[PDB]
């Protein structure tokens, strides 16, 4: 498929941001951002991952509007990425084990024994980027 | 006062960050974020664009809007929660423009079709050295 050189290309865009900026909206319709890093690297999936507390003040949003977008900004390389899609707090326990890594530890003492350790998973809809003016679109 | 000084601490935050991540929300619930520049240096924030943009007519059917700062080199990620409205003011124009913009508006303020937007900060989210990257807050 054209769906593999799709998530090669957004993987090559992305590859070497470690934080984004991930936005929600909330009951007020008020927009918030959080940085955040994912998990593994995209594939096959046009999916991103992100370890998360269940009690993240992000988790209510996500769970009330599930739209979200993830930017990634990248002076270093003179490029710009918006995902949009929806968002999904899940607590998959064989996706926990498989994306974790002892660095984490740090934020999540306990690591996966954590009672309220969890993931929030991104499906990617549409990616605009710009490598200017008017973005390059690629549609998942 | 604590505000006047909670305006300083965002000077602080974003003076040397070029381009913000601009999101909104579309009729359809999705998120979309795109790279601006911003002009100037009150708890306002001003970007050209051009009136008759997409973007444009997202914030007249839903006025909140995020903008987000993010430096690693600085250590430092902001987001920033407001309002943004469209603003055809010569005048501000004038003051606010910058050479650099000519990459994006090429006649300058004599293209047809420029036009401001202003963005009334509601709250200041930042992870930054300062707070050991764990999240502050400025509401006004
Ligand atoms: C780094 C950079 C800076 C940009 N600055 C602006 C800007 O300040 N104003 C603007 O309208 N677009 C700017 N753009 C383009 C926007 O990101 C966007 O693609 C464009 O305004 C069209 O958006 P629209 O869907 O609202 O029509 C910039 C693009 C890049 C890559
Ligand atoms: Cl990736």
């Amino acid at each position: 498929t054209d769906r593999t050189q799709e998530i090669q290309k957004l993987h090559e865009l992305i590859k070497n941001i470690d934080y984004g900026m991930f936005t929600t909206v909330d009951d007020d319709g008020s927009l918030h951002s959080y940085p955040m890093s994912k998990s593994g690297d995209i594939n096959s999936e046009a999916t991103l991952w992100f370890f998360t507390y269940a009690g993240s003040h992000k988790v209510t949003e996500i769970e009330h509007h599930e739209q979200v977008n993830v930017s990634f900004s990248s002076p270093e390389q003179q490029r710009y990425v918006s995902i949009s899609g929806t968002s999904q707090l899940v607590k998959d326990r064989n996706k926990m084990r498989e994306l974790w890594k002892p660095e984490l530890q740090t934020w999540f003492p306990k690591g996966l024994d954590e009672p309220d350790i969890a993931l929030l998973k991104v499906n990617i809809n549409q990616v605009n980027y710009w490598d200017s003016f008017k973005p390059q679109t690629i549609s998942f």
